């Protein structure tokens, strides 16, 4: 009973799509896979660290030529691998370096909102700079960075912003995983993009429902090679592009093991020979090369394109042995006097709705109180026949999934999750407990689609401990 299909619907990749385009190889060499240091602190006092992350352009030597000029955080593409620890406390100073308005959005992150949140109530302009404060108060997880400014996100990440961020803790502690970064744990970033003299070029490639590239960006690297020195690896991968999925698998499908979710790890180890990602989600994944003799090449691909070069290297031979179960994950429960939240996403192209409507900064769609779990009702009333996965995400919390249609959910969907794939014709109910309070946003993120407005609010309120929020209008830009 390993797993051996993707787990979304077939009917509907993105590859359906009347203008989508296939990866194509990426000029040049081969290129070892980037691997980014992590973030020094600036200062360590009591349980309480001190971080500075700037946003700022560059320029990075990404294929034969001219460098290409990008944007990223402490660096000139993407961003250092930021380290957080559960029960710890964080000051951390933004600073924008560019010459438009941006926010630090940590994705995954249960933090208040929705100035800390780093979503659209949270610019820090050209220039200035934005300190927040905050306690770790959930488990070890993949997390990541990225940029949220109504409506530029899309392009801000496309120029280059974001960073891998890894939340730790005892219990992940206690597992003998891989954990010599660089050597036998990656962080793996996919992301996809097309180059116009070797420069980015985002208002020439947009497409209003989802840009696609034409080259495979892993880490900021085209081309890359990972040589394998010991052989149980550790990737942790995300799905960084604006829209286009990726369907993981070795050239030969060669088994691998998933550990862990977009929340956190998983409760039991799932052993699969192949993973789709739709946009946001994450997956921490083990794979061991012992089988394989020193001096093979074993290619990662997505679809039938080649992404990533395993060298074997002189390897000795060695076996994964996890724990089940791998964590425990509490179960939520709901009050069984509450309804069922409903939200309907719908349309494609410029026609996407959230609700029927479109996103307003000042509009509060939803309320919910903090510490209760609700059931909320996701749909997708797109068309089988012609229709997308829209990969739907709640800011502030991460919620647990009970049923798609009625049926069991997916098997590498039973523990903590943010961004959730919808089919069409789907209905998938998930339940959703917020910790924080605040003003947190909802929607689909395929990122022109977040831009047009397939977006939401929810206030999460502390009755007779109530704050009134004095939300403003977009900026006129
Ligand atoms: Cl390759
Ligand atoms: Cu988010
Ligand atoms: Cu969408």
């Amino acid at each position: 009973s390993m797993i051996t299909k993707y787990l979304y619907d077939e009917n509907a990749y993105d590859y359906h799509d009347g203008g989508y385009r296939p990866l194509k190889k990426a000029p040049g060499e081969e290129h070892p896979l980037n691997v980014p240091a992590f973030l020094k602190p600036d200062r360590i006092e009591g349980n309480e660290i001190y971080y500075t992350v700037t946003a700022q352009a560059g320029e990075t030597k990404i294929l034969p030529g001219k460098p290409t000029h990008t944007w990223g955080y402490n660096g000139s593409i993407l961003g250092p691998a930021i380290q957080f620890e559960t029960g710890k406390t964080y000051h951390v100073t933004l600073k924008n370096e560019l010459d438009e308005v941006t926010t630090f959005h940590w994705h995954g992150l249960n933090i208040v909102g929705p100035y800390e949140d780093g979503g659209p109530h949270a610019p820090v302009y050209p220039h200035g700079e934005r300190k927040i404060t905050f306690t770790v108060d959930q488990p070890a997880a993949n997390i990541w960075l990225h940029p949220h400014p109504c409506p530029e996100t899309a392009r801000q990440v496309w120029n280059g912003l974001a960073a891998p961020v890894i939340i730790t803790d005892g219990h992940e502690q206690s597992l003998k995983l891989p954990r010599r970064w660089g050597v036998n744990d990656f962080p793996v970033v996919l992301q996809d993009r097309s180059y116009h003299d070797n420069q980015l070029d985002y208002k020439a490639d947009y497409d209003v429902d989802g840009t696609l590239g034409d080259y495979a960006l892993v880490n900021g690297t085209v081309n890359p090679v990972v040589n394998v020195t010991k052989p149980i690896v550790r990737l942790r991968f995300l799905n960084g592009s604006n829209r286009r999925e990726w369907r993981l698998h070795f050239a030969d499908y060669h088994p691998f093991t998933q550990i862990g979710s977009d929340g956190g790890l998983l409760p039991e180890a799932v052993k699969m020979d192949r993973i789709m990602l739709t946009c946001a989600e994450r997956a921490d994944v083990l794979v061991n090369f012992s089988d394989y003799q020193p001096g093979q090449e074993v290619i990662l691909q997505t679809d039938d394109f080649d992404l990533i070069k395993f060298k074997i290297g002189d390897i000795k031979k060695e076996n994964m042995l996890l724990p089940s179960p791998l964590a425990e994950i509490p179960a939520l429960s709901v009050d069984e006097n509450t309804p069922v939240f409903k939200t309907v996403m719908s349309g494609m192209d410029d026609q996407v709705r959230l609700d029927g409507k479109l996103f307003d900064m000042q509009r509060i769609d939803t309320r919910q109180q903090v510490d209760q779990t609700q059931i909320w009702e996701v749909s997708n009333t797109n068309d089988m026949e012609g229709g997308m996965i829209h990969p739907f995400h709640i800011h502030g919390c991460q919620f647990q999934l009970i049923d798609r249609n009625g049926h069991a959910v997916n098997p590498n969907e039973h523990g903590w999750k943010d961004t959730i794939g919808v089919n069409p014709n789907e209905t998938v109910r998930i339940k959703v407990k917020f910790t924080k309070l605040g003003i947190f946003m909802y929607h689909c993120h395929i990122l022109e689609h977040e831009d047009t407005g397939m977006m939401a609010q929810i206030e999460i309120f502390d009755p007779d401990h109530p704050i009134e929020y004095h939300l403003m209008p977009m900026n006129h830009k």
